[PDB]
C-alpha cells in the first residue's frame, strides 16, 4: 500500500505462468538478494475476501517457517496488481526430476509424500489450507535427486477467486476434493489431493481419469477408484491402505495429515522393487499435459500478438506527424509506454527502465511497422519454441508425428470439442490419421481466428 515495489525490486527474468498470474526472478536493488515474484493482476484475478481479512493471512504467513513451504518474506499493492516475494527455488517441478531418472521404488515416493505430509500438517496447524494443491506446486529446492520439497501457493486459494480459462485450469481437475466442488470443504481437501498425488507416483496414471474436464470432474464427485491396472500388483498393501484412507469421500472420516505421517507406510519406507511401469505411465503424462499446456499458451499468444499489433500500429499512426511511416528512437518508447498505459502493466517490463530497454533490444535488430513485427516476434517468439520444444518431448519415439488417437488425448486435456478439431484438421491435412509439427501448429493458429 504505502511501499512501491518497482523502487525496491528490478525483473531480471520471466520464471513462468503460474496459478493466478506470472512468476518473475527479481533482484533487491540494495542488497542483491534473488526473490521470486507473483505477479498477480487485479483486473485478471478477482477478491474473494476483503482487504482486511487479505492483510491478516499475509502477516501471518510472513512468520510462518518449514523446510517443505514456501517463504513468503514481501507483500505489495498498487492500484491494478498484488506482489508476492519470495525465496527462488531452481530444482524445477517434482514430475519434470521423475521422469528424468531410470528407477524409481516406494523408498523415493515415501520419501516424497513425507515431505509434502510434513509441510500440510505445518500449514494445517496454523489454520492455512491450500486447497489446489497438484504436482505443478511440488518444487525441488535445488537441482538434485536428494533435494527438499518446496509447496507453493499455500494459503492464495482463500482470497483470490479462480480462473475460468482453460489456459490456467489445464490439469487442475484431477486433484481437486469432491467437497471442494460442491463448497462444504475444510483442511481434509489436501489430504484427498496428496492421496492423488500419492495414487499417480506409485502407478503413473490419475485414479479418476477421462476425455475432458466434465468426465474428470464427474469421476472425482461419484469418488469411485480401482486399483485394477497391471502396475499396482507390484506395490505393497500398507501403500494401497494409505491411499484408501485419504482418498475416503466422507471428510471427517478421512485420514488427517498429521495421522498419515504415522502410518505404517510412511514409517517403514523412510526409516523394494523399481517401478518401471510407472515411471513410463508419468513420462507420458507429463509430456500429455505440457503439451496441451503449450498449446492452449500458443493460441493465447497469438491472440495476444494480434491485439497488441494493431493496438501499437494505432498508437504509431497518430504518433506520425507528417505521414512518412518513420519516428524518432524517444518517440517509440512513449507509444510503448501508451501501450501498457493503456493495456496494462506487463509482467516482464515492471518500470520504465524496463520498457526503454526493452525497445533498445528490438531497435539494434530493426519504419514503425517493421519495429513493429520484431517487437511482437520477440513475444511470440518465447511461445512458438515452447510448441515445438513440447510437441518434439510428447513425440518419445522421435517418429516426427502424433497420432489421430494421441491428438483426441491432447485436445482433450485442453479442451478443444472433438468435432471443432477434427474439422479443423481436413482443412490443413485433407488423411493418414496422424500430423507432423508444422500441420499440429497449423490447427492450433485455425482454432484461434488464423
Ligand atoms: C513457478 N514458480 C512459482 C513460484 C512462486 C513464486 C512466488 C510466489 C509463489 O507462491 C505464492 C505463495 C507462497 C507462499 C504462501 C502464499 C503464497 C510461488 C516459484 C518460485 N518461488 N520459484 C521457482 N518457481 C516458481
Ligand atoms: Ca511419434
Amino acid at each position: 500500500s504505502t511501499a512501491i515495489f518497482s523502487d525496491r525490486y528490478k525483473g531480471q527474468r520471466v520464471l513462468g505462468k503460474g496459478s493466478f498470474g506470472e512468476v518473475i526472478l527479481c533482484k533487491d536493488k540494495i542488497t542483491g538478494q534473488e526473490c521470486a515474484v507473483k505477479v498477480i493482476s487485479k483486473r485478471q484475478v478477482k477478491q474473494k475476501t476483503d482487504k482486511e481479512s487479505l492483510l491478516r493471512e499475509v502477516q501471518l504467513l510472513k512468520q510462518l517457517d518449514h523446510p517443505n513451504i514456501m517463504k513468503l518474506y514481501e507483500f505489495f499493492e498498487d492500484k491494478g496488481y498484488f506482489y508476492l516475494v519470495g525465496e527462488v527455488y531452481t530444482g524445477g517441478e517434482l514430475f519434470d526430476e521423475i521422469i528424468s531418472r531410470k528407477r524409481f521404488s516406494e523408498v523415493d515416493a515415501a520419501r516424497i509424500i513425507r515431505q509434502v505430509l510434513s509441510g500440510i500438517t505445518y500449514m494445517h496447524k496454523n489454520k492455512i489450507v491450500h486447497r489446489d494443491l497438484k504436482p505443478e506446486n511440488l518444487l525441488l529446492e535445488s537441482k538434485s535427486k536428494d533435494a527438499n520439497i518446496r509447496i507453493i501457493d499455500f494459503g492464495l486459494s482463500t482470497h483470490f477467486e479462480a480462473s475460468k480459462k482453460m489456459k490456467d485450469k489445464i490439469g487442475t481437475a484431477y486433484y481437486i476434493a469432491p467437497e471442494v466442488l460442491h463448497g462444504t470443504y475444510d483442511e481434509k481437501c489436501d489430504v484427498w489431493s496428496t492421496g492423488v498425488i500419492l495414487y499417480i507416483l506409485l502407478s503413473g496414471c490419475p485414479p479418476f481419469n477421462g476425455a475432458n474436464e466434465y468426465d474428470i470432474l464427474k469421476k472425482v464427485e461419484k469418488g469411485k477408484y480401482t486399483f485394477e491396472l497391471p502396475q499396482w500388483k507390484k506395490v505393497s498393501e500398507s501403500a494401497k491402505d494409505l491411499i484408501r484412507k485419504m482418498l475416503t469421500y466422507v471428510p471427517s472420516m478421512r485420514i488427517s495429515a498429521r495421522d498419515a505421517l504415522d502410518h505404517e507406510w510412511i514409517q517403514t519406507y523412510t526409516k523394494v522393487p523399481s517401478l518401471d511401469n510407472a515411471i513410463l505411465n508419468i513420462r507420458q503424462f507429463q509430456g500429455t499435459q505440457k503439451l496441451a499446456q503449450a498449446a492452449l499458451l500458443y493460441m493465447g499468444s497469438k491472440l495476444t500478438s494480434q491485439d497488441e499489433t494493431k493496438e501499437l500500429t494505432a498508437i504509431f499512426h497518430k504518433m506520425d506527424k507528417n505521414g512518412d511511416g518513420q519516428l524518432d528512437r524517444a518517440e517509440l518508447i512513449e507509444g510503448y509506454k501508451e501501450l501498457m498505459r493503456m493495456k496494462g502493466q506487463d509482467a516482464s517490463m515492471l518500470d520504465a527502465s524496463a520498457v526503454e530497454h526493452e525497445v533498445d533490444q528490438v531497435l539494434d535488430a530493426v519504419e514503425y511497422s517493421e519495429f513493429v513485427t520484431v517487437a511482437m516476434d520477440r513475444k511470440t517468439l518465447l511461445s512458438r519454441e515452447r510448441l515445438e520444444r513440447a510437441f518434439r518431448m510428447f513425440d518419445s519415439d522421435n517418429s516426427g508425428k502424433i497420432s489421430s488417437t494421441e491428438l483426441a488425448t491432447i485436445f482433450g486435456v485442453s479442451d478443444v470439442d472433438s468435432e471443432t478439431w477434427k474439422s479443423v484438421l481436413s482443412e490443413v491435412d485433407k488423411n493418414d490419421g496422424e500430423v507432423d509439427f508444422d500441420e499440429f501448429q497449423q490447427m492450433l493458429l485455425k482454432l484461434c481466428g488464423n
